[PDB]
C-alpha cells in the first residue's frame, strides 16, 4: 500500500501576537504597527522649514532689530526655538495666541509701507532699550508719534482698500509711567486711541503707573491688529498715545503653521516632522509625538502592535500530517504532501493554496483604515502658563482624541489577527476535503491528517493525485479488494 | 441509478462589494448606505420654518425699520439669507455670536412693554439713517435719551422681578464723533452707564472719536444684554448716552435654531433639514451636509457605501461547486435530479428562510435608527478670529473623521459576516442531505450524490422532505455497489 | 451491537443576548457589563474628601467670617453643597470659572503672610455687612486700604519671588456707589489700581453707580489674581480704590478637582465618586453620571449590555442535533452509550476546559482595566453663556455617542464568537469521535454512532481515552455490515 500525509510549514523563531479568542499565540511571522523611534533631525525637504534662531514669530513680524534678517520671508513651518529672547521696548499683545496663529497660519511676512500723512507732530521715536547700532532705534514696522513744538493736535487720517486682497495692520497703544511723564510726551493729560473700519471698532484708553524696569524703561506698549477688507476703509482717530503703522501686512490663506521645537534642521526628504524630528509615515500608527506637521500615522498610547502575517506555528514531535504537528523541512511553500510510497518518500508542494493564502494576507488593514491623514494647522496640546477655562477645553479635546484611536488601533488589531488565523486553517482543511473528495473509495483516513491508498500508487499516482486527474476506476476493483 | 445534485441561484448582473478579506467580491444584490443628494429645496412639515428675506435675527430683535413684519414671532429653524441688509443707524455687539445662538435658541420674539419713567430728559430719539417713511425714526424696541431744555440729570430707575420665568432685557450705549455732539447731546462731557442687578454688573464709558460714514452717521451704538432672574431686581444708574430698553423679551428653553441656507422654500414633508435642502432620512449616512436639523443621519467623508444583501455570484448537470445556477427563481437553494424518467428540479425553504431571516434587518442590531439633534455650535466662519476657531474646527475634524472611520469598518464586518452565513447555509444543507442518505450514496466530488438504487420521483421527494428511509434499498444499494 | 451519542449541557432556565446575525439567542448564562446603582453615600477612602458645608471654595478662600475652618486645607476632591450662601461685603469674580477651577487643582489653602507696607493710608477698614462678632469685619485676606486724615497718596510698593515656586496673589477693586462716598473714602475724584510683572500688567479704573441692595451696600467689590513666577517681581501702583493683599498662596500641580453633590459622606472604601454617590468599578461601563472622580467606569446611554458566558440553549438515547441534555452536571461535553449491560454517560474534560479557558478573561483582549480621571471641563450648567458653554456641550455630547457605540458594536461582536467557539468546539468533539472508529461504526444521522461489534464498557472507556484499536474488531465489524 502507500501512504499520503498534509501538512504545514513551521519555523523555529516564531513571534507572539495577540487575537480576540487568544492572549497569546504564536505564528510564523509578523509585523510591526507602531513607529517609536526617531532620528532627532528636522529634515528641509519638501517642505520650506524657517529656523527661528533667537527671534519669535511676534517679533520677526514687529521689526526688533535683531530679527531684521526676517523681512519679507516665507516658510511651511515655523521653527520656534527655547533660547529666543526680546531685545527691544518692552511690550505685551493681549490675546497674543490669536495673533500668533493668524501670523503663523498666513505664511508669509510680506509688508507693503503706504503714505500716512500726521500733521502737527514730530515722527520716528526711539528709546535705549531698542538700540539699531549706536543710536537709540523702534520697531522697524512701527512710528512713536510724539508732540511737535508744545502742541498734540487731534489726528484724523483715512485709508481705504482698493485692492482685491484683505490687509492687516499693527498698530499700538503706549502706557506712561507717571503723569509728568504723559505731558512731557503727548501734551493732553488723557490719550485716546480709536481704530475702526465701516464693521468693526476699537478704542483703548492708556493706563499711566510704574512698573518692574525692563531694560531701563518701566512704560510698556500693548499691540492690537485690524484686518480691511477689499473696498472697505480705515480710520485712525486719536489725541495722544498712538503708535502708528507704517503700511499692511499681506495676509493668504495656506497651508503654513508654527512649531516650538529644539531639534536641529538637516539636509534629508521626510514628509512628517515632529518636535523630536522627522519620522517615517510607511506604519499607520505613530508613538513619538501627537505635534504633527505633513503626512503622518495616527498618535496611540501603545507602544507595540504586532500584526500577523503567517500562520499559526507548531513544533514538530512513519510520518504524520497537520494533525498537532509541522514541517520544519519545508521550504518550498506553506502547504504541501508527503508520501511514503514502496519507491520511497517524498515530498512537493501545493501553490494554489499557498498563493491564495498569501494575496488574502497581503494588502490587509488597508481595506479598513485609510492610507495617512493630512493635517497641518491644529490647536495647541503643550502649555506653559495657566489659563483655565479654555486650556481645559484643549486638553480635554486631546485626551478624548488619543482614547478613541487608541481603542481602535487595538480592537482593529486583535479583528486582523483572528481573520488571518482563521483563514489559514481554512485554507489547510479545505486542501484536506478536496484531496479526500478526490479519493472515492480507494483510500481511508488514519486520523493523523494522512491518508492510505489500498492499491499501488506510483509515482505518477502521486503526480495524477496532486495536479487533480487521478480517476478512481482504474484501481476501483483492486482497492475494494484490498480493503476487504 | 439516479443522480442527485444541490447548487444557489446566479443573476446576469451582480455587484461588487468589499468584505475585511476580500478587495473586492461580487454578489447577486446590494443596497447602497450614503445618501448623496438633494432635491435644492426646503420642506415646511412638520417642522415651522421661518424665512429671513432681508433680516437677521439681530434685526429683527432690535425692530430695524423693515423688518417690522417679524414682530412677535415664532419658529422651530430660522433661516437667514445672503442678502439681508441692514437700514437703521450704525450698531456694533460685543460677542455677537453668544446673543445671536442664545436668541436663536429661545425661539420666540415676545416682547412684553415695561413703564419706565425717566425724569428729566427727552424720549423717542430719532435719525436721519432710520427712516420711517418721510419721518426719522428708530429701533422700535429702545429708546434714545438725550438732554431735555439745558440739563441732564442723573438717572436712577429700579424694576422689580414678580414673576417666575427668566426676562431679558437689551440696552445700548452711545458713542458720538465729537467733543461737540457729546456736549449737545449730553449735558456732561464724560458719560456712563450702568446695569446691574444683585448677583452681576456691567459699566461702559463711551468713547468718542470719529468714524466711517454709514448712512451719513460717524458714530455707532454698541449693544448689550442682560438676564433677570425670578425674584431679583434691575438697576439702571446712567449719566449720559443711554439707549434705554422699553420692556423685556420672554426667553425659553427649547430645541429651535437658526442656519443660513439660501434654498427657496416649498410644500413637502421631512425630517431632515440641511443648507442644501431638505433629504430623506431613509439610510444611516449622508455626505450632504455637516449642518444638519432634525432627525438626520450622519455625516461621512466616503461617497458610497455598498453593503451585502445576497449570497456570492458564481457563472455556471452540475453541483454547487463553483457553479451557479441560473434557472432557479423559486428560491435561493434546491435540488437537481437526473433520473430514468427525466430531469428534474425544486427548491428549498428552510435554509432560504433562515438566510432571508439572518439577512434582513441588519445594520439594525449595532446602530441605532436616527438621533436628532437641534442646537450645535457654528461650522462654516466668514472672517479669522484665532483660538476659538480653531478649536471648533478641530473638534469637528476629529468627528467627521472617527465616525467616518465607523462606517467602513462597520460595512465591511457585516459584509464578511453576510458572505461566511450564506456559505455556511449552503454546506449545511449538503451535509444534511448526505446525512440523509447513510450508504446508498456516494458523493461524486462536485457537489452531487450518485445514488446506486432505484430512487423514481417519489423517492426523491422523500429525500427532500426528510423521510427517505434507507433501510429499504440498503440490500439493493450494497448489491449494486460492490 | 452498542450506541454512542455526543451531546451538551442545558439548563432550565437561560438569558437572552444579541449577536451580529440574530436579535435574540438564549443562552446558559450571561453577566452584566453596565453599573446603574449607587448606595446614595460618598466614601472618605482612599480619597480625602472635604465637605464645604456652606461655603463654597472661592468664599474659603478669601476669607469669609463663617468660612474660617478651612483655612490652611488640603483636599483630593471638594463637595460644594447647594445650600453655601455668602455673608460678607457684596463682590464678583471676573471669569470666576477659570480661578475656581484654579484653585481647585492647585489642591491647597496653604496662605503665608507677607509684611507690605503701605505709608499715608489707613488699614484694616470694615464693614456692617461682614460682622465678626459685635464688630465689623472684612475678607481675612484682603486689606480695605482708605484715607488717613485727609491725603490719599500715591501707594507704590513692590515685592520679589525669591524662592522656587510660583505665588499666586488675590487683590481687588472697590466700586463706590456715589461721587461723594467716593470723595469722602479716598481723596482723590477718580482712582486708578495697577498691579504688574516682567510680563504682564492689569488695569482697572472703578465704576460709579447704584446697585442694588445686598446686606445694606450699594457698592461692589471685584476680585483679580496675579501670578507672580521664581525670579519675577510685583509692583503695586494706585491713588485709590485699592484693596490690597495680605501675602500669598502656594499653587502646586496635582489631581485635585471639587465636585458638587449633596450625598452624605460615611465610613467606606471606594475608588469611584460621582455626584450620585460611589460606585463599584469592577465592570467596564457605567450608566450613572458623566461627572467621576477617581477611578471608574466609562459612560453610556445604555443601562443594559448582557454578556454571553454558556453556550446557546437547546430544550431536551439521541445526540446533540436539535436536542439538549438536561441531565448533564458533571460538565458540558460528554458521552452517552447505550450497551447490552446498559445506558451510561460519561463527560469530557479536554473540550470543557478547552471552552472554559478561552470564554475565561475574555473583553479584557480589547478593551483597558481601568482609566484614571481626575480633573475635567464643567458638565453643568446654571446660566446661559452662549459660544463656551455650546461648545463644551457639543464636546461632551460626541465623546458619549462615540463610546456608547463603541460598547454596542464590542459586546455585540464578542456574544457572537462565544456562540461560535462553542459550536465548533462540540463539532471537534464529534469529528474526532468519528476519526477514532475508522469503518467499525456509522452515523445514524442524530449526532449517534452505531458501533457494530461487541463494545463493552472497556471499549466505550477504550474510545473515551483515545487508545481505541479498530483491527481487533475490524473483522467481526466487516461481517456484521455487510
Ligand atoms: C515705584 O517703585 C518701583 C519699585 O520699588 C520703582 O522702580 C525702581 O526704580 C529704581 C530707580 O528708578 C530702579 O533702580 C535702578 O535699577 C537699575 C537696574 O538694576 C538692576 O541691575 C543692576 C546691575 O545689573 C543690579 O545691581 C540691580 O540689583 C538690578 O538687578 C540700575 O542700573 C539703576 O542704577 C542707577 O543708580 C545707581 C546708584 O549708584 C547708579 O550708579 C546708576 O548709574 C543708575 O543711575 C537703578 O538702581 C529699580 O530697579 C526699580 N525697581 C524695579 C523693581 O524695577 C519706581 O521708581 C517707583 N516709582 C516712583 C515714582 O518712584
Ligand atoms: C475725519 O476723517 C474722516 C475720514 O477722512 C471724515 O469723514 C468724512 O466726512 C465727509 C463729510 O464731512 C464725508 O464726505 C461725505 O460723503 C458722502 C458719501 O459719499 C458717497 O456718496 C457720494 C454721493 O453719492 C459719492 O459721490 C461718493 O463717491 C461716495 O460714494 C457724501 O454724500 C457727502 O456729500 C456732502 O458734501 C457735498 C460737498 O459738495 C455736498 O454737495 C452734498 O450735498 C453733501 O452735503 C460728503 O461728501 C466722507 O465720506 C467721510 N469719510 C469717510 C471715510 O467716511 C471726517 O469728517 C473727519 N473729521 C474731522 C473732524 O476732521
Ligand atoms: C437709586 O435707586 C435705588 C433703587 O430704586 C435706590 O436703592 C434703594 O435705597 C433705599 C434706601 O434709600 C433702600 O431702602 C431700604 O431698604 C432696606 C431693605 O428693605 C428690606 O427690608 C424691609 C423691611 O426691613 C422690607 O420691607 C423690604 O421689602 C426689604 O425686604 C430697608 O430695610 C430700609 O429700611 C430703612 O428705612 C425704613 C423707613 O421706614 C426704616 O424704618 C428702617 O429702620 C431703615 O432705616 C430701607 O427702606 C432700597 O431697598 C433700595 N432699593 C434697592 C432695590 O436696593 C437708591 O438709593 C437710589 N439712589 C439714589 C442716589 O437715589
Ligand atoms: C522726550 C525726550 O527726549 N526726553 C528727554 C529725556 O529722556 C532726557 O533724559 C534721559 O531720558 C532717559 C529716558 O529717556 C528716553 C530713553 O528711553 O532713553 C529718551 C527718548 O528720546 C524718549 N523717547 C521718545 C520717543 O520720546 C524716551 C521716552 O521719553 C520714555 O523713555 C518712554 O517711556 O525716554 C532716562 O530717563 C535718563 O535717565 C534721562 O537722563 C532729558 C535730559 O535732559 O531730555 C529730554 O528731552
Ligand atoms: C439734536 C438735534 O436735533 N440737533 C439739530 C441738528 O441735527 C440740526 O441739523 C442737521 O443734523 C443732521 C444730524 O442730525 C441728526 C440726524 O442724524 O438726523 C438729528 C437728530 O435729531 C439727532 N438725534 C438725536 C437723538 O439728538 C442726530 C444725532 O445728533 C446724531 O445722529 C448722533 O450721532 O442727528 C445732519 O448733520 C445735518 O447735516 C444737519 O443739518 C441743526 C440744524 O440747525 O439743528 C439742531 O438742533
Ligand atoms: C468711612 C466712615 O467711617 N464713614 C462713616 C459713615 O459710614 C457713618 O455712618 C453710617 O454709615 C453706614 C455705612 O457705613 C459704613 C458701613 O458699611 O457700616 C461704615 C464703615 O466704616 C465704612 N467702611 C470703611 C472701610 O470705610 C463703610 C463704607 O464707608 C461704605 O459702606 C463702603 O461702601 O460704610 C450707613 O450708611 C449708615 O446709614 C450711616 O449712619 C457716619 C456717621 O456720622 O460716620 C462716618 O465717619
Ligand atoms: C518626544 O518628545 C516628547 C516631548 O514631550 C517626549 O515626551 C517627554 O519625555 C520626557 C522623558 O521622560 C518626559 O519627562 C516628559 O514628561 C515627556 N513629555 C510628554 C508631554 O509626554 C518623548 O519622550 C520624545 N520621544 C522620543 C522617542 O524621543
Ligand atoms: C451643499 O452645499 C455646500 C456649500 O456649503 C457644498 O460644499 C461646497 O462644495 C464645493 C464643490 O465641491 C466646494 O468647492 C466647497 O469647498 C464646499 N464647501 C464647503 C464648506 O465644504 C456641497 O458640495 C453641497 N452638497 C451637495 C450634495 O450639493
Ligand atoms: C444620578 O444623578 C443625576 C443627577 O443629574 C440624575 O440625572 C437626573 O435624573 C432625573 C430623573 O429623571 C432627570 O429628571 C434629570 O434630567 C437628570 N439630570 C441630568 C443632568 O441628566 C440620575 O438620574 C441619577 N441616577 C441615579 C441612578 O441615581
Ligand atoms: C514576514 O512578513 C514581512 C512582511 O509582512 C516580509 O517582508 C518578510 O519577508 C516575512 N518573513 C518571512 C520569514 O517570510
Ligand atoms: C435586493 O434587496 C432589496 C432589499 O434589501 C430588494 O428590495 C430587492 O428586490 C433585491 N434585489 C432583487 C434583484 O431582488
Ligand atoms: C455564570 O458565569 C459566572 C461568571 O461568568 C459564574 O460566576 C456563574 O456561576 C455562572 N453561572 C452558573 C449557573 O454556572
Amino acid at each position: 500500500t502507500a501512504t499520503l500525509c498534509l501538512g504545514h510549514h513551521s519555523v523555529p523563531n516564531g513571534t507572539i501576537v495577540k487575537t480576540i479568542t487568544d492572549d497569546q499565540i504564536e505564528v510564523t511571522n509578523a509585523t510591526e504597527l507602531v513607529q517609536n523611534s526617531s532620528t532627532g533631525k528636522i529634515c528641509n525637504n519638501p517642505h520650506k522649514v524657517l529656523d527661528g534662531r533667537d527671534c519669535t514669530l511676534i517679533d520677526a513680524m514687529l521689526g526688533d532689530p535683531h530679527c531684521d534678517v526676517f523681512q519679507d520671508e516665507k516658510w511651511d513651518l515655523f521653527v520656534e526655538r527655547s533660547s529666543a529672547f526680546s531685545n527691544c521696548y518692552p511690550y505685551d499683545v493681549p490675546d497674543y495666541a490669536s495673533l500668533r496663529s493668524l501670523i503663523a497660519s498666513s505664511g508669509t511676512l510680506d509688508f507693503i509701507t503706504e503714505s500716512f500723512t500726521w500733521a502737527g507732530v514730530s515722527q520716528n521715536g526711539g528709546s535705549s532699550a531698542c538700540k539699531r547700532g549706536p543710536a537709540n532705534g523702534f520697531f522697524s514696522r512701527l512710528n512713536w508719534l510724539t508732540k511737535s513744538g508744545s502742541s498734540y493736535p487731534l489726528l484724523n487720517v483715512t485709508m481705504p482698500n482698493n485692492y482685491n486682497f484683505d490687509k492687516l495692520y499693527i498698530w499700538g497703544v503706549h502706557h506712561p509711567s507717571t503723569n509728568q511723564e504723559q505731558t512731557n510726551l503727548y501734551v493732553q493729560a488723557s490719550g485716546r486711541v480709536t481704530v475702526s473700519t465701516r464693521r468693526s471698532q476699537q478704542t483703548i484708553v492708556p493706563n499711566i503707573g510704574s512698573r518692574p524696569w525692563v531694560r531701563g524703561q518701566s512704560g510698556r506698549i500693548s499691540i492690537y491688529w485690524t484686518i480691511v477688507k477689499p473696498g472697505d476703509v480705515l480710520v485712525i482717530n486719536s489725541n495722544g498715545n498712538l503708535i502708528a503703522p507704517r503700511g499692511f501686512f499681506k495676509i493668504r490663506t495656506g497651508r503654513s503653521s508654527i512649531m516650538r521645537s529644539d531639534a536641529p534642521i538637516e539636509t534629508c526628504i521626510s514628509e512628517c516632522i515632529t518636535p523630536n524630528g522627522s519620522i517615517p509615515n510607511d506604519k499607520p500608527f505613530q508613538n513619538v509625538n501627537k505635534i504633527t506637521y505633513g503626512a503622518c500615522p495616527k498618535y496611540v498610547k501603545q507602544n507595540t502592535l504586532k500584526l500577523a502575517t503567517g500562520m499559526r506555528n507548531v513544533p514538530e514531535k512513519a510520518i504524520a500530517g497537520f494533525i498537532e504537528n509541522g514541517w520544519e523541512g519545508m521550504i518550498d511553500g506553506w502547504y504541501g504532501f508527503r508520501h511514503q510510497n514502496s519507491e520511497g518518500t517524498g515530498q512537493a508542494a501545493d501553490l494554489k493554496s499557498t498563493q491564495a493564502a498569501i494575496d488574502q494576507i497581503n494588502g490587509k488593514l488597508n481595506r479598513v483604515i485609510e492610507k495617512t491623514n493630512e493635517k497641518f494647522h491644529q490647536i495647541e496640546k503643550e502649555f506653559s502658563e495657566v489659563e483655565g477655562r479654555i486650556q481645559d477645553l484643549e486638553k480635554y479635546v486631546e485626551d478624548t482624541k488619543v482614547d478613541l484611536w487608541s481603542y481602535n488601533a487595538e480592537l482593529l488589531v486583535a479583528l486582523e489577527n483572528q481573520h488571518t488565523i482563521d483563514l489559514t486553517d481554512s485554507e489547510m482543511n479545505k486542501l484536506f476535503e478536496k484531496t479526500r473528495r478526490q479519493l472515492r473509495e480507494n483510500a481511508e483516513d488514519m486520523g493523523n491528517g494522512c491518508f492510505k491508498i489500498y492499491h499501488k500508487c506510483d509515482n505518477a499516482c502521486i503526480e495524477s493525485i496532486r495536479n487533480g486527474t487521478y480517476d478512481h476506476d482504474i484501481y476501483r476493483d483492486e482497492a475494494l479488494n484490498n480493503r476487504f
